[PDB]
């Protein structure tokens, strides 16, 4: 069987514009030249995100009615460039006329007829303003670069928007406004129009009041306009309009195109405008959200609760002894970003895995999005989650339940419980609880949905599935066959998947008594519209399940007879315990809260890190799939080195070196690590150092110099294919080091900035910046890396090792010679020649508002490159200029913003949204601050810094932080500033905590893996070396008497901390009162810890496994 693909049946065309609509008149794709104007495509059940609303005001009520789309119940006629909606709302007759002109200009002409005392209209339009590929790839990211300017025109507010991130080399533009009626209020973001409360009510919050008339630059670009209120006694007519320009290189300064708009407004189509049939939903009600639970209910279902978060006495979230995190309904209605989770199948932790199965889900009834096997972009069964507020609620697997006469879609539950193995939703119904579970199977490529009525009451259900079978919905036909209760789905020939994973298929085991259809069952006349919405109707059951299987290589296995969550939960618990070497902090008295938070979060961060590594995608950042070259070298390698997964790291490193690029001999920015030959051959200037640093760290930890002799291929730049001309890794390293020599600025060993550094928003805006900038951070990283490489290679290739020592010395010399003035390391040097040099991000740059950069200050400490006196100064600088209650910031003032055009840095000057790196508290960099503090032995600061970015009970620790999902990593902390100008003007509020801050994108980051390393390796001080253990704690008095359980060289040991500032020596380690012999570690800033031989350590542990660590902090 072949499932057809959805094509929008209403197609309007004019000149260079094609605007398509679904049969109810919902926007599908609005394209002008090569720019997509809407942000979200409509779907056949929800409609689209845009609308026009008529509101009617009475003495005892306010009412609101959509005039367009499938929910208006409007009749429709179309022409070649015109669409006419007709209907009535209460006693008012309306017609809406959509006109697409030849001028990249459209109109919504509204005519109202009847009698009423007071009414208004609200125009509502979600906007993308990018290429189709950019919009579909990440609407959130696109919106961050869409800068809005607000003006007063002839008819009140007009909204002009410029896309600041280049789209096919163009900077596209929109203008929206009203004609013939005043727009007296406006808004620009979805969170302002729909509100968080939508996630429960399904009603846009703005419809009960007046728009705020503020421009919020966030991630849901969404234009709304509210008309003046009016009376009707007869017929009244007015319009909204839009203008799209594909290229607007200047910044916006005023309302433009006034003459074109006037001409366009006179345009009408000559053709006949004829009726079309509108399929209508039948017995489908509004969505169903659970009622909230009270205290007794919560206590009954969750009698054992830890780390409880309460606001105004309402419980918002908590953790359980079974290592779950539970979120109550009220918390979702306060968090701007939706609570969610990623499930992933276990794999063999000695090798880089392939074919890992993953699924995503969210609290508001998205039970299974983006089901994948291996590649998270291409090897996909179910569509990706999009947006934030679940206005479009079709993606993946969704559930309708019949309540009264109507099927109603499940949305927001009373509670949502997450475990590394699965998610559970609790919906309170009238005298029953429906429990929905979505969970991963252990040792099998499967995700399981289970539905169960707690009272064993029967219901009717429809479970919908937005299939892709390939990278995207609505792109290609799908093969579907059935044998009994088993469905098999596989891609048709044109799909890219089909080419590199020709045996890829999925299977679903469905319930015995169900019926299968597409969306036809939702409609009064049974018309199929979307043929790839796979709908399963299940009648009168009190429970059922759906089991999903993924096979990238065709290794089809039978279904089990029984699918039990509890057994998977126990097996995943053990798997994660082993991953973190049975980490557990304990004390005889009450454990300190910081230890309690670590015990609660560590497996969550291990799960996040494991996803980042093996199935790369996030909640917001659903498009990943590849390894970032610098990223795999950080989060995953640091996590695995910390925990002793050395075989895994070796394989990672071999894989990584095989992706080095022939001819250039640097690495791509990112690459697929599976059979898809896809990479980004253009890279930042820091990227080349990471694989060099990582191999060195591995060699130092393990002694495994054999890796250097492995024969490994390269990849071609344009094609990403193997060259089949392998060389030893040692020679890979030599070629990479040659590229580094070639970066020297003439007469120096200063490394040119080239494509940029760690901060992806700081790409140079022109070629001269590319050649003549030097990043002090890059310079420092280069010194660190070449020294590590020197040591790693010393016993293998004497000469190469000597040359690395000299290069490192030269680089170190240039760092001290050029990049430091008045004791302050400059962020950058701009050098045309010895005669023409200037600092940036240094106090000497008196023309700039930016005088200090974090990165060089931490990197120079971590590398032990900064001498003691300089390092001390770096810390004073951080404290005075960079330290905030929500963490340390990246620079002491924001980057330039002047309407979206770049002068020095690219994305930093283009982002209209205060978020991500632009927030200046990008949590990954704060984690490196912690690594620097640990290097200096500064325990009080280091532990305080660890807690400032720990999501558990964050709002109690950082009083100006807004609450966020407590069991997942957050990537950034951003002040609640509506735009870049207010951010620059009141930046100092961040220092003092006089503005609230909120969390950024979730889960997918190097952050979790590196945080884990800070905890274990740098603070608790347990590190592994070649046949040695290093014990080097940086702990506060609070850890006195606390014990760590940790598995070392396969043996579980217990490390008890005694913190004694009066001791003679810096550290002493005892077991059964015997002092362990060892040698002192090297550290230029403080007394180092101790290195103990593996055999001595293990021999001691066999006798008595409780090691006592006496340390003077
Ligand atoms: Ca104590």
């Amino acid at each position: 069987g072949i499932l057809k693909t959805l094509s929008a049946p209403i197609i309007l065309e004019n000149s260079n514009s094609t605007f398509t609509f679904l049969p109810g008149g919902d926007n599908f794709e609005w394209i002008h030249e090569s720019i997509m104007i809407n942000a979200f495509q409509g779907n056949t059940l929800d409609g689209s995100t845009n609308n026009l609303y008529l509101r009617i005001y009475k003495d005892n009520s306010l009412a609101f009615y959509p005039l367009i789309g499938m929910n208006s119940k409007s009749t429709i006629k179309s022409g070649t460039s015109t669409l006419i909606f007709e209907g009535t709302a209460e006693d008012i007759s309306y017609t809406v006329t959509f006109r697409l002109t030849p001028y990249g200009i459209w109109f919504w002409d509204i005519s109202l007829s009847g009698n009423c005392n007071k009414a208004d209209i609200i125009y509502s339009q979600d906007i993308g303003v990018g290429t189709k590929g950019s919009v579909n790839s990440n609407e959130l990211y696109l919106a961050q670069y869409l800068g809005h300017s607000i003006f007063q025109g002839d008819y009140g507010y007009v909204i002009c928007s410029r896309q600041n991130m280049a789209q096919g080399d163009l900077f596209p533009y929109l203008q929206q406004g009203s004609l013939g009626i005043r727009s007296i209020a406006y808004s620009t973001d979805g969170t302002q129009f729909f509100g968080l409360s939508y996630k429960k009510t399904n009603i846009p919050e703005a419809l009960y009041g007046d728009l705020p008339s503020k421009n919020k630059q966030y991630e849901l670009a969404h234009t709304a306009l509210q008309t003046e209120a009016f009376s009707l006694s007869g017929t009244k007519q007015f319009s909204f309009y839009g203008i799209c320009k594909t290229n607007h290189p200047e910044v916006i300064r005023e309302i433009e195109y006034i003459q074109e708009l006037e001409k366009a407004y006179a345009y009408h189509e000559s053709g006949e405008i004829l009726p079309v049939n509108v399929p209508t939903l039948q017995n489908i009600g509004a969505p169903y959200a659970s009622s909230r639970w009270d205290a007794k209910q919560v206590e009954h279902y969750f009698p054992k609760r830890l780390l409880e978060e309460k606001e105004e006495e309402a419980l918002l979230s908590f953790f359980t002894p079974e290592k779950s995190h539970v979120v109550l309904q009220d918390k979702e209605l306060t968090t701007e970003r939706p609570h969610g989770h990623i499930l992933m199948t276990n794999f063999d932790v000695t090798k880089v895995p392939q074919g890992v199965v993953s699924s995503t889900n969210y609290m508001y009834g998205a039970f299974n999005c983006q089901f994948v096997v291996g590649n998270t972009t291409y090897n996909k069964l179910l569509s990706n989650h999009r947006g934030l507020l679940n206005i479009q609620k079709d993606s993946g697997q969704r559930i309708f339940i019949k309540i009264g006469d109507c099927y109603r879609q499940l949305t927001l539950p009373a509670a949502y419980e997450m475990n590394v193995a699965g998610s559970t939703w609790y919906y309170q119904l009238d005298e029953d609880v429906l429990i929905i579970t979505s969970f991963a199977m252990y040792n099998r490529p499967e995700i399981v949905l289970k539905v169960q009525s707690l009272g064993h009451k029967k219901y009717d259900f429809i479970v919908t599935h937005q299939l892709t079978v390939g990278p995207n919905e609505y792109e290609n036909e799908i093969k579907l066959t059935r044998e009994g209760n088993i469905l098999q789905l596989s891609p048709t020939d044109p799909v890219v998947t089909n080419h590199f994973y020709p045996e890829l298929s999925f299977r679903m085991r469905i319930p015995e008594d169900c019926t299968l259809s597409d969306d036809s069952i939702f409609f009064h006349n049974n018309t199929t519209i979307n043929p790839s919405l796979l709908s399963i109707e299940i009648l009168q059951k009190s429970s059922f399940d759906i089991v999903m299987q993924g096979f990238d290589t065709g290794n089809v296995i039978p279904f089990l007879d029984q699918y039990d969550y509890k057994e998977q939960l126990e097996a995943y618990r053990i798997y994660y315990d082993q991953l973190v070497c049975n980490f557990k902090l304990s004390a005889p008295d009450k454990i300190p809260l910081s230890a309690e938070k670590l015990n609660a979060i560590i497996h969550w961060y291990a799960h996040d890190a494991l996803i980042h590594f093996a199935s790369p995608h996030g909640l917001e950042q659903s498009g990943g799939a590849a390894w970032g070259t610098r990223d795999v070298c950080q989060g995953p390698i640091e996590f695995f080195l910390t925990t002793g997964h050395f075989d895994l790291v070796r394989h990672i490193l071999i894989t990584l070196y095989s992706h080095q690029i022939e001819g250039g001999f640097e690495w791509p920015q990112w690459f697929m690590f599976d059979h898809y030959p896809i990479h980004q051959e253009d890279c930042h200037g820091d990227v080349v150092f990471w694989p060099l640093k990582a191999i060195s760290d591995y060699i130092q930890a393990t002694g495994d110099t054999s890796i250097l002799n492995e024969l490994v291929d390269y990849r071609t730049a344009k094609d990403a294919l193997p060259t089949n001309q392998p060389e030893t890794i040692l020679i890979h390293i030599k070629r990479a080091v040659t590229t580094i020599k070639n970066r020297y600025l003439s007469g120096t060993a200063l490394i040119s900035y080239a494509g940029g550094d760690w901060d992806d928003t700081l790409q140079p805006a022109n070629s001269e910046l590319k050649e003549n900038l030097v990043s002090a951070w890059t310079q420092a990283l280069a010194e660190q890396t070449l020294e590590l490489l020197c040591s790693a290679i010393k016993g293998i290739d004497h000469d190469f090792s000597k040359e690395l020592s000299h290069m490192a010395n030269d680089i170190r010399t240039s760092f001290y010679q050029y990049l430091i003035k008045d004791g302050v390391i400059a962020g950058f040097l701009y050098r045309e020649s010895e005669e023409h040099m200037k600092y940036m991000l240094h106090p000497d740059d008196t023309e700039s508002s930016i005088h200090y950069r974090l990165l060089p200050l931490t990197r120079s400490i971590i590398a032990q490159l900064a001498d003691f006196k300089l390092a001390t100064r770096n810390l004073e600088i951080i404290d005075e200029h960079l330290a905030c209650p929500d963490g340390v910031r990246l620079m002491d003032h924001p980057a330039s913003y002047s309407g979206g055009i770049s002068k020095i840095f690219l994305r930093a000057e283009q982002a209209a949204n205060v978020g991500r790196e632009i927030s200046l508290q990008y949590v990954h960099a704060h984690i490196r601050y912690i690594e620097a503090l640990a290097t200096m032995g500064l325990s009080k600061k280091a532990w305080d810094a660890l807690m400032r970015i720990n999501p558990i009970l964050l709002t109690d620790y950082v009083p100006n932080a807004l609450t966020r999902q407590s069991n997942v990593y957050f990537s950034s902390s951003e002040g609640c500033f509506d735009d870049r100008y207010e951010y620059a003007k009141n930046f100092d509020k961040l220092r003092t905590g006089d503005i609230n801050v909120k969390g950024g994108w979730r889960l997918y980051s190097s952050g979790p893996g590196i945080y884990i390393r800070r905890i274990i390796a740098d603070l608790l001080g347990i590190r592994f070396g070649h046949n040695v253990i290093h014990i080097d704690p940086v702990v506060t008095k609070e850890l006195d008497g606390v014990t760590l359980q940790f598995t070392c060289f396969g043996k579980t040991v217990f490390f008890t901390y005694h913190v004694d500032d009066t001791m003679d020596k810096h550290i002493c380690v005892k077991s059964n009162n015997n002092i362990l012999p060892g040698d002192n570690l090297n550290n230029i800033y403080r007394d180092g810890g101790i290195q103990i031989a593996k055999d001595v350590f293990l021999s001691a542990a066999m006798s008595d496994n409780n090691f006592h660590i006496y340390v003077k902090n």
